[PDB]
């Protein structure tokens, strides 16, 4: 009925391995771990549950539904040549990293550039609402306190990853599509957005050309940002004070609001607004929302 | 909307016999649904009695509210409801895409391959219902049930065609590929080559926790087997299925055979179907009855009550 029981991570203590298989035990799951030497890694993901084998050897695989590995599927292990004799799979670390949004309101953010400091500016507005999401920064997991606690999981989206086109987010962002076959790259950009639920949303930069020319293509909700005169969440009134960026910020069926991001560069007020939706969206206080744009130092 | 963007869902032409149906689903799932047609009839009003708004004729206004649009098949601008929803953004969906977004709301069933796929479908939603879960099952693009409430129960077993423009965007708990033959296709070129690629990447939309349902006797279905980073189980007359029938008495147009099932005893069925093709259709049925829990009685019960499509 449910047939992941066990997930074995091959190198556990890594740094991209540790964080999926702590949100792993925070789901509920069994997950075991080998690793060339034990640390404080490995110390912390035992204390949550994870069974640690020290070196690769064939047995350490016993029992596991799944294997995750780093990266590329080395037979020369023999817990992975274990498992691909006995046809259990075994996925790379990014796969299992997308899988992990099948049980949170996962927040995708894609797009050419902003993707980091927005996931760090909605991380830290979550923050000050009170909401600690998990997020995923170069696929590294952060908290904002068990990693996978949170309803939220918030992650960059890279268009070039094998896994791009697999995310199962409840909202995405795409803050530009910057030639920096650029048509199959827009296709790649609306197949991404189509995997979004009928109920999920598609948050738009349309100040960037390419997504205002795909948004009429976009078959999901969407709302809109930037500083068009067309943008559904639109910051208007900016006024650039040295290292912090004052505007007003425009939404539907609000009252305008004045907010600031500790932040000098236009851009900058583009990474806030794409926030200031999704917090929007998630009935964050405008006190919360003023509070961790203006707190914010930095990704 | 916030957090759930999707309240209310507007089908333009409710009344067609592909679009009730999503419909009534959309209803039971707790959805608003509102719906328009040219002209009232039994259908609407058994629609309307499910919770649906009617609406008679085509007025922009009838899309007021609405988060979604499902439309037959083409976006004709020309409609004012449809033009009226594309001002606003509102989605405009064709029917095939509603039906396959129903799967992310159920614990979809989704049989694929080459052939078989309708006898499959009907097979499991025959056995899942003498296993007392009244199965909703998609044949031909028409939603039907059980028993005459589409939708009611957890389960959703539906076809899916490869060549269709869902098919890479299903999301099933359990994934059934039955053969993928190439039939006039030339065997060892890049059009098959693509073919394969597209099974692969459909099992791949199973999440690590789902199952996928692979007929080994088929020569491609074995081969791309290893590429398949999910929970496996095999089926057929080959001699290393995971799932085998042996034991095959085929007596005029029923076919007895006993099934080899993992850490069971063998068991007796039958099916009321001539052909080993049914045979294996009645296999990837019962890996999907088995994984599910499903009684022996309820197998073999629901197998000999099939009658046929
Ligand atoms: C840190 N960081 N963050 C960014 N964020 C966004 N950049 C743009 N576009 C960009 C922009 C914006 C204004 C002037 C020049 C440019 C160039 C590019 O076109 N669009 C956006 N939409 N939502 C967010 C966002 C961009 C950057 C860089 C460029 C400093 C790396
Ligand atoms: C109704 N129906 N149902 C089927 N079901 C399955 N057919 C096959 N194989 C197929 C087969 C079988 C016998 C002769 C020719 C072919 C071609 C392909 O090779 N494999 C299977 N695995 N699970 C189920 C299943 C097949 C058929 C047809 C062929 C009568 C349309």
């Amino acid at each position: 009925h449910h047939h992941m029981r066990r997930i074995h991570f091959v190198g556990i203590g890594g740094a991209g391995m540790c964080g999926i298989a702590e949100v792993l035990l925070n789901l509920g799951y069994e997950v075991s771990g080998s690793d060339l030497k034990a640390s404080a890694v490995t110390e912390r993901l035992e204390k949550f549950g994870a069974q640690i084998f020290i070196g690769h050897q064939a047995e350490n695989a016993d029992g596991a539904d799944v294997l995750v590995v780093s990266s590329a599927i080395n037979r020369a292990n023999p817990e992975v040549a274990s498992a691909l004799e006995r046809r259990i799979p075994v996925v790379p670390r990014a796969e299992m990293l997308a899988e992990l949004m099948r049980y949170r309101h996962g927040i995708a953010v894609a797009g050419t550039h902003g993707k980091t400091t927005t996931t760090s500016l909605i991380a830290s507005v979550f923050a000050a609402g009170g909401l600690d999401p998990t997020f995923v920064i170069g696929g590294r997991l952060n908290a904002a306190a068990q990693l996978g606690a949170s309803r939220y999981l918030v992650a960059e989206a890279d268009e070039s990853d094998a896994s791009f086109l697999h995310l199962q987010p409840m909202v995405a962002v795409v803050t530009n599509i910057d030639a920096d076959d650029f048509n199959k790259l827009k296709k790649t950009f609306v197949e991404f957005l189509h995997n979004l639920p009928f109920y999920g949303l598609a948050v738009m930069c349309v100040d960037d050309p390419v997504v205002r020319e795909i948004l009429p293509q976009i078959a999901r909700p969407t709302v809109t940002y930037g500083l068009s005169e067309d943008a559904d969440v639109r910051a208007i009134n900016i006024r650039q004070e040295g290292m912090r960026t004052w505007f007003t910020v425009l939404r539907p069926e609000r009252e305008p609001l004045d907010v600031s991001v500790n932040m000098p560069g236009l851009h900058n007020v583009l990474n806030s607004l794409a926030t200031i939706v999704i917090a929007t969206d998630e009935g964050i206080s405008d006190e919360a929302i003023v509070q961790g744009l203006s707190g914010f130092q930095g990704v």
